[PDB]
């Protein structure tokens, strides 16, 4: 879910 999230994208790009 996080990876949705415009700032997770960029701390967690491998889930994105």
């Amino acid at each position: 879910g996080c990876a949705s999230d415009p700032r997770c994208n960029y701390d967690h790009p491998e889930i994105a």
